[PDB]
């Protein structure tokens, strides 16, 4: 509360470490469904159904231009990528499996880096 603060957690490496994690996700073999925005002209249903589209390229631009105020807003956009994938794709499809694999990959790097 006012003039009463918890000890200062060092956040000075967060930017660099989120960039490294994002690099690792970009270079995973199963990243191909997620590298670029879904083409809303060519994919029927996507625009109406997925209220907040997200992809790795868009996360990378936001990261590079100071649009994440902290590491939790970064993790929210990564998870949005996988939540959207589950909304639109069957679990037993190549894309559906890609999304489960990538979420698992991400959540392990996140825990090992920050928890």
């Amino acid at each position: 509360s006012m003039s009463v603060k918890k000890p200062k957690r060092d956040d000075s490496k967060d930017l660099a470490l989120c960039s490294m994690i994002l690099t690792e996700m970009e270079t995973h073999e199963d990243a191909w469904p997620f590298l670029l925005p879904v083409n809303l002209k060519l994919v029927p249903g996507y625009k109406k159904v997925i209220k907040k589209p997200m992809d790795f390229s868009t996360i990378r631009e936001k990261l590079s231009s100071g649009q994440y105020p902290n590491l939790e807003t970064f993790a929210l956009d990564v998870r949005l990528v996988f939540d959207n994938c589950e909304t639109f794709n069957e679990d037993d499809s190549d894309i559906g499996r890609a999304g489960h694999n990538m979420r698992k990959y991400f959540e392990k790097k996140w825990t090992d880096t920050f928890k």
